């Protein structure tokens, strides 16, 4: 695929991507050291910190997945492959639009995507296999998120596709394929879920 395909970049601290920047790995795989083991422990660093307005593309995140990507809003994450999700794959930490486009995630013991601030969260052209949950809004929070799942294929989902404890949140899906999943959506009311 890209010119860095077959190279492995070993890091020992979070890669910070600045507002208005695009980090383009060109197919590089990233392996983090001393930042986490990819377990469910809470004491782990993100591989990437995407400030507001920062973008990320064309990276493979190898094990250990540590705490994945931290997004501070208005970010695009294109063609990112998590080969072995760590504590979680991506976390929305501050408000704005975040779009995951292309790529894949496998082997998430619990959540893939964690939403900890009001946001518009899009997952597009994306495959995930062997996961607990694809999207979680932070537990017991009642701020509003709006999730879009568009051309998403999921295989082996232990808990559900998406969970939220917020009655004002919404999920919209279009061309969603799901195999071997306990239950699709855990929201206060199933009327919060829509197709388009
Ligand atoms: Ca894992
Ligand atoms: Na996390």
């Amino acid at each position: 695929v890209g010119t860095n395909t077959g190279g492995v970049l070993v890091i020992t601290d979070t890669i910070i991507v600045k507002s208005g920047q695009t980090y383009d790995g060109k197919g590089i795989k990233i392996i983090a050291q001393g930042m986490g083991d990819g377990s469910q422990s809470e004491n782990q660093k993100p591989i990437f910190k995407l400030e507001k307005g920062a973008n990320l593309k064309n990276v493979i995140i190898g094990a250990p997945g540590c705490d994945g990507i931290h997004c501070y809003g208005d970010n695009v994450v294109e063609n990112v492959v998590w080969e072995d999700v760590g504590e979680d794959a991506l976390t929305v930490k501050s408000e704005g639009v975040v779009e995951v486009i292309g790529g894949s995630a496998k082997e998430a013991a619990d959540k893939v995507f964690q939403l900890n601030a009001p946001c518009t969260f899009k997952v597009k052209n994306f495959t995930a296999t062997n996961i607990g949950k694809l999207v979680r809004q932070n537990g017991n929070t009642t701020f509003k998120v709006v999730i879009y799942l568009e051309d998403v294929t999921l295989n082996n989902v232990k808990s559900c596709v998406a969970k939220s404890d917020s009655p004002v949140s919404e999920l919209w899906y279009h061309n969603l394929n799901v195999n071997n999943c306990k239950t699709l959506f855990e929201f206060p009311s199933q009327s919060q879920i829509h197709q388009y």
